[PDB]
């Protein structure tokens, strides 16, 4: 159990951008600039910066040249300069190392830590930051797939109860999460910005970046990025969806970059801002829990994820979870989904639903 | 078939299905509950139902019976003289008609009725009582709302024989899927001047695949998709939603008590002019079905309903003896691509994204 | 009136394409390339020929350079090569003005055949065509406004009636129209194809090109071209819209070119290929017959249009309509509408709604 | 000049419901049940609580029968129990009248301060409400016309410079506002919870509730009210719209009620949660500040506007502005806007835009 520091947790506004390790960098600009839109703040040799349609900070999202592709960074914006100290103090309690750069890890962010978290995850708190054109009015460049918000990150983990209270005692409000009736815990969501999300812990072996979620305005936006791939022939890259979330209500699509980065985007969630907002608990054995239509979730969405670096830039190693899996007691040999509660009817047992079974 | 020398009924459209149905409330919980399709007549016996841009009295009459079936798909020709003439061209043909002249469902008049060279009760009419066209009542209109009736597939195990068959009766191919050794799977046809108003699925049959109706825009069709996950029967959600590659249209499809194929279907493309490009697709192109690569249920492939011949007798099933689709895609020796030539992104033995035959 | 021709019509297949003259070609291609987002299928320093998303024919608009902006053809396909022999001698027997050209008028269509008709508008009927690329799974190249088919022409006639009966004995089909109770037709619309339209007749002087229409699959589509032009700054080139139709029940918006064409874009009328389809009338004063929400119809929309041109490409002498003005009897000093009938609540007398 | 008062400014979450007076509680219902879809939390023979799609607090709306219709209260939610003595403290030393009430002014709403702000209005904070089941994945219910959320309030008032000051001690941040060129301020935009709005300031004779604003998901849902009223033969009571607003980027639609109370529809503005975000100023003489596409701005929406009551329920009597007239310099007589800044070709004298 990771304990609660006597230090005040910094004020965070948000999830605000990731910076993922990418082995070759022409291939990541061209799927994150030209198959899916995203707009360019800045760029050489080594490094893609780029944002999304509404963004006036400089950036969501670094593409960095290296030798092995992974999450570098996951970034939260604070509210004031102040909340950066605040940040080193409390990580500085909780025995993390933690890095200093008063002139930033990356273009376009000033005054910033990086953090070793108690989970493993690297992550990032900056205030100062370059604005840039808000390009939130500029529909001469509006996409029909456009990418409009940078909305959340989905780490995996192995141990999820202990993650969220360390999360909580940050700030984090869980706004749902899925459990079955022995006590487990597969999956939290929890969020600082008054949307469902944005972190989210999936149990698994971790610490791993699961995704990094962008949003769109419509419905049919995400539509089009899947009628897009098709077209480019890379609909091999769609990964799952689109679908409707049960845990959001989040209309979804996941996706996977070169490197396979995953990403999903996302659209029209429910505000969450209220302090006693709703907690929704789901049972793993609902089939309408992650895909509210009961479309079977794809098992390499369940095993697969990024790999994350310490700040010297290295692989984490890689902690086994012990809990239950969410894909084996669901889609698994032994697994089991209802559609409706008490009803054999519309129930899987030891497959996935929709009249399919694990590859 | 041969072509007959009496010249083919002008056929405008597709016009509506008769489905034998077991429990009529349950059914009509279904198609008016859920669907939000619009009543113009019903009794104890029988549903008669119209989409909100129809005016002809109904798209679907849903009829109590002991065995669930497609008992007609009716096509309404130009002028009443055409149903004349599709009773000589099927008695030419040999085929079993019956005429009745004041119908054989309320709100058509003069009507025939045939067991076609496939197997499968068409029905040929003009005569029907108008109703009010429900297009511009927005103050009914549903977040779901079912606009037209689109098309029919019917399951047949020779498609080039049901094809030419159609052809000259004067629908016109739009689409198909072949393999590289001269196997056709399925074909689509039309008359209306849209992809399709009838489609030939490869299979055992005759079997009734599928009703299509269609709606204005994708997220109607994503909404019920979401009304279904409401009420708790997203079991019945067979397949979908998803963007077809053959005829371009977003789709979902669904299961009505009975297990009637219910496709909803938006936005194919214009195939009015008589050189009308045709589009042929490879079997294993895993983007034919679904364009964004996702597994056909294998359920799509198997299952259909019963057709009944004209005394209300289930019509008997002849085996497709040319390959399986099923089985040369998505079974143990199947196989599909993304790109063709490329084994990334290919599937060998199972379905896309993950997936085997359950 | 326009006697029928004892020859046979030629059977039409849809409205196909138009040519345009533009007096400006490189801001004319700023406009239906750039912001509109069509689809090249040939350029010259003299023409442009564009196409839809959905299209396969060679194009649906060909922009000429010419001194004076202009509707040059509005051309229908035809069924068969056949059927330009048959439009040919109808034409002919109707004493109309007539020119074929074997080899086409403009590139990518064939054996084609343009006429002066009845009311003084230049049509070309043609079967021939070039095939290209059908662009309708390109969704690598779909713009957020994508226009996906040319729909329809709508064309300003002094007397409606006339030029219905002609269009009537061409095969075309009436689906809908607005009259008033003293027995004035102000509009009517009417198709081949089996939707609302392919083209209409709007009362006016004319002969007048009033519009050309494309389509878009969905309502967002025409809100993203309007959002695009204010990003680009040109809000005052949308006309009028966006908005619901009345006729039609189409979602629409009306923007102009830089010689003032105005293009209209349009989604999701409904299906009128049975013979018997319902005829829909609509009085002249009910305020939601144009926008079905009752929005007012600026003045410019009833009196402004294109001039078009004869075959030698002058521009054709105009005829004033002597049945009354819509614009005079709705939003005139003496005009009236109401959106309930009977109700003065909801009226409007000699101003527009709103 | 509103001063700042030493006592701590309540932490306001957002905007959370209004009360409307209204004069026939059946005609009311209609419109706001039959035709937009608003869901019933509780109703008699007094009073209809009503809450969108989303909504887990008691209600976004409250309609009350009485004999002149008019906004009521006005409330926002604030973050814990004790922001509601913090309010209560505030007030007293802005010197305005205040009623607390340890169970509610209005069914489902708990200990809640309500006050006659410095503005004439009367705003209510509370924290405890009733909470009710979340229709958010009711897809059964979804109608094509849905409203998801409470989204906004906006106020008619004379001076804005005043009461932005004011708003912004509040803890308010400005999004976005309309100036001219010589120091008038004509409107300003302001949040708490990180939308462009969760209440605005219109320039105008006031105390007046110009509306209040619920989103919808897509733009398509605010099409359908729009046809849906056609249908219903209505469309007199679209005052204006659809469009795409300038000012929030939002796509709206402005309805009006049976007491001419006007509704708002709204969707797709953007994140404004960060401290610094980048405030926005319009020209008033911009013709794309107020519907991006141009589209003319009908006078009634900023002659007419609500009346708002004080604490004992009496109307607030309304104090003139003497700032410059937006309706004025943009569209009356010798009123102007452009389409480009310095192009003569778009622009308007005298007139409204688009004929
Ligand atoms: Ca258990
Ligand atoms: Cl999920
Ligand atoms: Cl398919
Ligand atoms: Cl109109
Ligand atoms: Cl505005
Ligand atoms: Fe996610
Ligand atoms: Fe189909
Ligand atoms: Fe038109
Ligand atoms: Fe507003």
């Amino acid at each position: 159990e990771i304990p609660k520091p006597v230090a005040p947790a910094p004020d965070i506004l948000r999830c605000a951008y990731a910076e993922l390790v990418v082995t070759d960098l022409a291939k990541s600009r061209n799927f994150y600039v030209d198959v899916l839109g995203l707009h360019v703040s800045y760029e050489d040799e080594n490094q893609i910066y780029l944002r999304s349609f509404e963004e006036f900070i400089h950036h969501n999202l670094v593409l960095t040249k290296g030798p092995v592709a992974a999450l570098k960074a996951m970034a939260f914006r604070v509210r004031t300069p102040e909340d950066v100290d605040k940040a080193e103090a409390y990580y500085q309690e909780l025995g993390c190392r933690t890095e200093r750069r008063k002139d930033g890890f990356v273009k376009g962010i000033g005054d910033a830590l990086r953090v070793e978290d108690p989970l493993g995850f690297p992550y990032e708190f900056f205030f100062e930051t370059t604005h840039v054109e808000r390009l939130h009015m500029r529909y001469d460049l509006y996409s029909a797939g456009e990418l409009v918000r940078l909305d959340h990150f989905n780490q995996v983990t192995p141990d999820v109860p202990r993650g969220r209270k360390y999360l909580e005692d940050l700030g984090f409000r869980v706004t749902e999460d899925i459990q079955d009736d022995e006590g487990t815990t597969y999956a939290a969501w929890m969020h600082r910005k008054g949307t469902v999300e944005d972190t989210a812990l999936t149990g698994g072996n971790g610490p791993r970046l699961h995704h990094v979620a962008f949003s769109t305005h419509e419905k049919h936006n995400i539509i089009q990025i899947c009628d897009k791939m098709g077209a480019l022939r890379i609909s091999d890259r769609i990964e799952r969806g689109p679908g409707r979330h049960g845990v959001s209500n989040a209309f979804y699509l996941y996706i996977l970059d070169p490197d396979n980065h995953r990403i999903e985007i996302y659209t029209q969630d429910y505000y969450t801002g209220d302090p006693d907002n709703p907690t929704i608990t789901w049972n793993v054995h609902d089939n309408q829990r992650r895909d509210w239509w009961g479309n079977p979730v794809v098992p390499s969405w369940y095993t697969e994820a990024s790999k994350v670096l310490d700040l010297d830039g290295n692989v984490q190693e890689i902690i086994e979870r012990t809990d239950d899996s969410e894909l084996e007691v669901t889609i698994g040999a032994d697994g089991f989904s209802f559609t409706r509660a008490g009803d054999e009817d519309g129930s899987y047992h030891g497959q996935a639903s929709k009249g399919f079974k694990l590859g």
